[PDB]
RNA sequence: GGAUGGUGGAAUCGGUAGACACAAGGGAUCCCUCGGCGUUCGCGCUGUGCGGGUUCAAGUCCCGCUCCCCA
């Protein structure tokens, strides 16, 4: 075994016997039971950024720790490598998207191979492949076949392609009750951004008007509080009148104008105002309001700027009459000044007033959505051609089985204007029935691809389908999916919706698609300013600063290398503008994968923010020197025999008790609670103990062998490298990827004594060691044989006792 | 959501606050020491943002407080 311990001479002769060896390759065993481990796949960017690293080092030590409990487990890698960056970079450069999406994919996959991710790098995927594209492609014609996908022409205006996820949301509604291991914040997200609504329509008449006018609103219970009605700006009623009103006209076209219409309120008979309104979205519910400005806060303001009336309807908490001098009051309660309906709290008031609209015919209870639509059609080159035709006569249909997939072409020089496929005319023509047509130009929205990654992983070279289900249902739901918060509307959200159409295709036999999802927290770092002589700040990396702490080392003054004072400004998210950035690769080939690994899973837990700091990273670094130490001195001395563990002094009962301990610690806390940070705490804490040990005797060596036998298991999901060779070293059978999780002896946890916290009135003042079957009484003897707490006992009266066996005992005084 | 030492963080049915690490400072990569005040080196007093309550006992439970356009 050599003295030193070097990375660089270990970390990638271990990734090559991954490689050589297949190690993390698996197959669909029925004989095991499966994990699927799932981290959220990278655009291929250029490199590595440190998220990324969290992320994966986060599933790796998941992966391999599953595996060392003898699970048959999945984690995957693959490349979501369509969208807009490419085509940025292909202008930019000399070059095509495709050139440059793949040397990037190269350059990140070797990154991810440094930091030894276990990967069964078999089913590595990259999106814009043919053979990955030609299934979304193909799916995407059986919804449409299936009535679920249709084109319109919107605006966020030109025609696009739509899915209609609407058809799903009352189940991507309920089932957020059924994702028990997801963060509440997500599902409260999703919850809030599909938006269901319970409210009323209600349709007035208006004035010099041939039609009438309806509005949605979720307040009916203040309708008597309703002084005037707002329309979207390209409302057919407000253009009607913008025909003949200038300012109108006018303001369709860009805050409010007053149409002139005067709609009559049909409970008081009162003739009340219809402005049209820019907050009003013509989208949503009927494109139109019903004003409450005393109780809405956006028809507040716009009364204010007006000056229409504010009229109170809603009583205060209290039960008093609302100041409404300075904003709308918006709590629900009782009403007032609303005639027959006065004194209802809300819930009467709301089915009173639903009630008697609905029994005159201008009103009815209506559910409403803010979830659109997913409007997956691009005007852009580098994505998946959309799948659809359209014939000479203008009849539009699917791209046939026969012309599938439909190819983008690598081979394309780039103007930064319009779409190659765009621009030569003759790249949409097209032969269908003999017939000649028009292949669609557009391409997929990239979120298209992201939406089934996960379940193709589990069949990646499927030739007859998107999805062999078999395999699809032995791995499927993930177990757990690890990736960042900020995905919760969108690709969480269009991943769900997924599941579900591949299920309702056959395709899948289970309604969500993952477990737990896992979100990690930001990295972190120092950031710093100067002020130029000009007023501007230029931010300077931690990297390049050079600050001095004060007594207590407190940061309080900075400078760069060119002499200029510096601002601190504390730990911030990293970025280019803050220029905080550090790059994983420059940290790896400092201090190898495992000094990175260890500090990022050590430095907190992992749904928390991390701070990054070198200081840290340098004390991952010698924690893994003293574990190579430890056992290349203990290694050095040769075999060991057989541990006999009934002729154990007490100090090797207690030394050893703590190993097992900490075996039970650490497999409670990387595999139920999930905190990676105590587990490693609990690592080192052993260490410590074990390179104060003695280890001449026999009997102290093969103690010593049983115990590092378990510590380099426990750190092998943090430190693969090490532990992987640290393991030979220590005459471990086999290779460690495949060596059993340590299991805690239940013996060698046993004790003999105990130690009881002796407090009095409260306040500890001794903490003694007593046999562990001690009894009330002989504690109590004990406890008044010590001095610190006979001096508070000396002439006073115990009043009464409280024993917590074995633990502690409080004499009340 | 949060608030615990100079910092990151620990405390898992209320029971030894500050594990582990960093910074630090000093001594010879190994040993210590380390919340604050005092110390006869045994400990004592005090302490989890502030105020109150419950309890033999509160970081943990209760109440109040201060601070970081979808109709
Ligand atoms: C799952 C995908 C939307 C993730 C994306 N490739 C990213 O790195 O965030
Ligand atoms: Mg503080």
């Amino acid at each position: 075994m050599q003295e030193q311990y070097r990375p660089e001479e270990i970390e990638s002769k271990v990734q090559l016997h991954w490689d050589e060896k297949r190690t993390f390759e698996v197959t669909e065993d029925e004989s095991k039971e499966k994990y699927y481990c799932l981290s959220m796949l990278p655009y291929p960017s250029g490199r590595l950024h440190m998220g990324h690293v969290r992320n994966y080092t986060i599933g790796d030590v998941i992966a391999r720790y599953q595996r060392m409990l003898g699970k048959n487990v999945l984690q995957p890698i693959g490349w979501d490598a369509f969208g807009l960056p490419a085509e940025g970079a292909a202008v930019k450069n000399n070059t095509a998207p495709a050139p440059w999406t793949y040397d990037n994919i190269a350059y990140m996959k070797n990154q991810l191979k440094m930091l030894g991710f276990g990967y069964d790098w078999s089913r590595e995927l990259a999106t814009c492949t043919p053979e990955y594209y030609r299934w979304e492609q193909k799916f995407f014609t059986e919804l449409y076949k299936k009535g679920l996908v249709y084109k319109k022409t919107s605006a966020v205006e030109i025609p696009q392609w739509f899915i209609k996820i609407t058809a799903y949301a009352d189940e991507l509604l309920n089932d957020l009750d059924k994702l028990d291991h997801w963060p509440d914040t997500v599902k409260t997200m999703q919850r809030n951004w599909i938006g269901r609504s319970e409210g009323v329509e209600i349709t007035f008449n208006v004035n010099d008007y041939d039609n009438t006018l309806t509005v949605y609103t979720t307040r009916p219970d203040t309708f008597m509080g309703c002084t005037y009605l707002a329309v979207a700006a390209g409302h057919p009623l407000a253009q009607k009148a913008a025909e003949n009103n200038p300012e109108l006209a006018a303001f369709i076209d860009e805050k409010g104008v007053d149409t002139g219409f005067k709609a009559v309120h049909p409970l008081t008979g009162e003739e009340i105002p219809v402005w049209a309104a820019n907050f009003v979205l013509m989208e949503y519910g009927t494109g139109a309001v019903m004003a409450v400005p005393g109780h809405d806060q956006r028809d507040y303001e716009f009364a204010s700027k007006y000056g229409l009336n504010i009229k109170p309807v809603i009583l205060a908490a209290d039960g008093s009459e609302p100041d409404l001098s300075q904003q709308a009051l918006t709590e629900k309660g009782v009403l007032f000044n609303s005639g027959e309906f006065n004194g209802l709290d809300h819930e009467a008031a709301f089915n009173a007033i639903a009630d008697k609209l609905t029994a005159m015919g201008v009103g009815e209870r209506k559910v409403n959505y803010r979830l659109r639509d997913w409007g997956v059609s691009r005007q852009r080159y580098w994505g998946a051609p959309i799948p659809m035709v359209t014939l000479e006569d203008g009849t539009v249909m699917p791209t046939p089985d026969d012309q599938l997939p439909v190819i983008l072409p690598e081979d394309v020089v780039m103007d930064g204007i319009t779409s190659p496929i765009k621009a030569d005319p003759e790249w949409a023509k097209t032969t269908v029935n003999g017939m000649p047509a028009l292949r669609e130009t557009d391409t997929f929205d990239t979120f298209m691809e992201s939406s089934w990654y996960y379940a193709r992983y589990t069949c990646p070279q499927y030739k007859e389908g998107m999805l062999d289900s078999e395999a699809a249902n032995y791995w499927l739901p993930v177990d757990i999916y690890i990736g960042g918060i900020e995905h919760a509307i969108m690709h969480l959200l269009y991943f769900r919706f997924f599941h579900k159409l591949m299920r309702d295709a056959g395709m899948v036999n289970s309604d969500e698609p993952a477990k737990q999802l896992l979100c990690q927290g930001m990295v972190l770092a120092d950031a710093f300013y100067y002020v130029g002589e000009n007023g501007e700040r230029n931010w300077v990396s931690p990297v390049d600063a050079i600050v001095e702490r004060d007594e207590k080392g407190r940061i309080v003054k900075a400078k760069d290398a060119a002499g200029h004072e510096l601002v601190y400004t504390g730990m911030s998210k990293m970025s280019k503008s803050k220029n905080n950035g550090i790059d994983p690769q420059v940290m790896v080939e400092r201090y190898g994968a495992d000094t990175v690994r260890l500090f990022m899973m050590f430095a907190s837990p992992a749904d928390m923010t991390l701070e990054w700091q070198e200081s840290g990273v340098e004390g991952a670094n010698r924690f893994l020197k003293r574990v190579w130490k430890l056992v290349y001195e203990h290694t050095a001395k040769g075999d060991v025999a057989a541990l006999n563990v009934d002729a154990l002094t007490e100090n090797q009962k207690a030394l050893r008790r703590d190993v097992h301990k900490t075996i039970a610690k650490v497999t409670d806390d990387i595999g139920r609670r999930q905190t990676f940070n105590t587990a490693i705490a609990a690592i080192m804490e052993l260490m410590n103990k074990l390179a104060k040990a003695p280890t001449d005797g026999e009997q102290d060596r093969a103690l010593m062998q049983e115990a590092l036998l378990a510590v380099v298991r426990m750190l092998n999901p943090f430190t693969p490298h090490i532990c992987f060779t640290l393991w030979q070293e220590l005459k471990g059978e086999g290779d460690i990827d495949n060596a059993p999780w340590p299991v805690a002896d239940e013996k060698a946890m046993v004790e003999d004594s105990t130690l009881v916290v002796v407090q009095v009135n409260g306040k500890v003042r001794a903490k003694i060691t007593v046999p562990v079957d001690a009894t009330e009484e002989q504690v109590r003897e004990r406890a008044g044989q010590e001095h610190l707490v006979a001096k508070y006992l000396d002439g006073v009266t115990v009043r009464k006792v409280i024993y917590v066996p074995g633990k502690l005992l409080n004499l009340v005084v």
